């Protein structure tokens, strides 16, 4: 049941990005345009395809996947990773591996706000989304 996940959210808070891209080993400028971005996510579902954009003023991205299904992804930041999606106590799970290397990007609802915990060595970065009309 990944429904209440669905549809336009903008990010309103975030904490501990640049910890977070600076762990992925993302450059400087980057991080510093990242941190002032403010990305709206779009989650549809077709079936038991669900497709997830991410859209800001830098970059762009998408991915379609079915739950629990691997697939290859290239992230904003050019890494080339193999992917699962997968819901875990309520929480959408999205597990990267690449080169040994893993992240997870859990999204939770608390509040009906969208929660999203990025973890990638001890780095933990929670940025949080509320839903567009
Ligand atoms: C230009 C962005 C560079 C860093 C990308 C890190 C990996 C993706 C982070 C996604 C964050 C979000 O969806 O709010």
């Amino acid at each position: 049941m990944v429904d209440a996940f669905l549809g336009t959210w903008k990010l309103v808070d975030s904490k501990n990005f640049d910890d977070y891209m600076k762990s992925l080993g993302v450059g400087f400028a980057t991080r510093q345009v990242a941190s002032m971005t403010k990305p709206t996510t779009i989650i549809e579902k077709n079936g038991d395809i669900l497709t997830l954009k991410t859209h800001s003023t830098f970059k762009n991205t998408e991915i379609s996947f079915k739950l629990g299904v691997e697939f290859d992804e290239t992230t904003a930041d050019d890494r080339k990773v193999k992917s699962i999606v997968t819901l875990d106590g309520g929480k959408l799970v999205h597990l990267q591996k690449w080169d040994g290397q893993e992240t997870t990007l859990v999204r939770e609802l608390i509040d009906g706000k969208l929660i999203l915990t990025l973890t990638h060595g001890t780095a933990v970065c929670t940025r949080t989304y509320e839903k567009e009309a």
